[PDB]
C-alpha cells in the first residue's frame, strides 16, 4: 500500500518525541555535540541548549531539522 | 551525459565564504534568524554568533548546515 510523505515524517516525528520524553538529557547532549562541532564552547552553547529544553515543541523541531535533516 | 560539474555543495561553499568575508554582519543576522525560529532569544544566541565570527572555517560549515541544509562530507 501507500507511503505518504506525511506518514514518514509522522513516523520519524513520533520516534524523536518519545526519545525527548524517555531520555531528555541524552537529547540535550545531542544538541550540545552538534553545536560543539563548530568550536562553540559549553559556556557559549549552554544557554541555547537550556532555551530549547524550556520549549519542548521547538526542541523537537530543532532535532528534526538539525539532528535528522527533516522538514515539515 | 555523465555528470562531473562542481555540485551544489562546491558552488554554495564558494558563495558562502565570499558572503562571510564581504557581509559578515549579514551572515551573523542569518544565524540570529535561524535560531530565533526555535524560540531562542538574542542574549542566548549572541555568544554563539560571537564564537562563530572568531572562527571563519567553523562559521562557513555552520552556515552550510543551518542555513542551506548541507553536511560537510567524510
Ligand atoms: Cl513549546
Ligand atoms: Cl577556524
Ligand atoms: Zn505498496
Ligand atoms: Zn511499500
Ligand atoms: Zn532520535
Ligand atoms: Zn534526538
Ligand atoms: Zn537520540
Ligand atoms: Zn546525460
Ligand atoms: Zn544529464
Ligand atoms: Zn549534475
Ligand atoms: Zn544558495
Ligand atoms: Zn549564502
Ligand atoms: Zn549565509
Ligand atoms: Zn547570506
Amino acid at each position: 500500500g501507500s507511503h505518504s510523505e506525511a506518514d514518514n515524517y509522522a513516523r520519524e516525528l513520533k520516534r524523536e518525541q518519545e526519545e525527548i520524553i524517555r531520555v531528555p538529557d541524552t537529547e540535550a547532549a545531542e544538541v550540545a555535540e552538534i553545536l560543539a562541532r563548530y568550536g562553540i564552547e559549553p559556556h557559549e552553547y549552554g544557554p541555547v541548549v537550556n532555551a530549547l529544553r524550556k520549549k519542548p515543541q521547538a526542541w523537537l523541531d530543532f532535532m528534526m531539522k538539525f539532528e535528522l535533516g527533516l522538514e515539515k
